[PDB]
Parts: C-alpha cells; sequence; structure tokens
C-alpha cells in the first residue's frame, strides 16, 4: 500500500463491531493526528492526539 492511515486503521478496526464507522472515524483522527495506536483497543498513550480528540459533546472521537 501506500497510505499509513488507511493501512493502520484497517489493522485498529479489524475487531470493530461497527468496522464501516471504526474506519471513518479511525481515518479522520488519522488525518488530524498522523497516529493510530497499535492493537485493536486501547493502547492510547502512543498517540497522544489521538488519545484526547474530543468530539462537540466533548466525548472521545477516536476509536
Amino acid at each position: 500500500g501506500s497510505n499509513f492511515c488507511d493501512s493502520k486503521c484497517k489493522l485498529r478496526c479489524s475487531k470493530a463491531g461497527l468496522a464501516d464507522r471504526c474506519l471513518k472515524f479511525c481515518g479522520i483522527c488519522c488525518e488530524e493526528c498522523k497516529c493510530v495506536p497499535s492493537g485493536t483497543y486501547g493502547n492510547k498513550h502512543e498517540c497522544p492526539c489521538y488519545r484526547d480528540k474530543k468530539n462537540s459533546k466533548g466525548k472521545s472521537k477516536c476509536p
């Protein structure tokens, strides 16, 4: 491949219950942060921008 957001997000979302939503938001977050945490959940201290990103209701945005 040739886009690390697409590749990392496919891994990050590979065990998600709502895969299309996970891929959308992981993609948005990687476009903003240029970092995706490893594994399929947790590990967000690898990517402080990804970890801390919020939506308009103050809720965590990035899977």
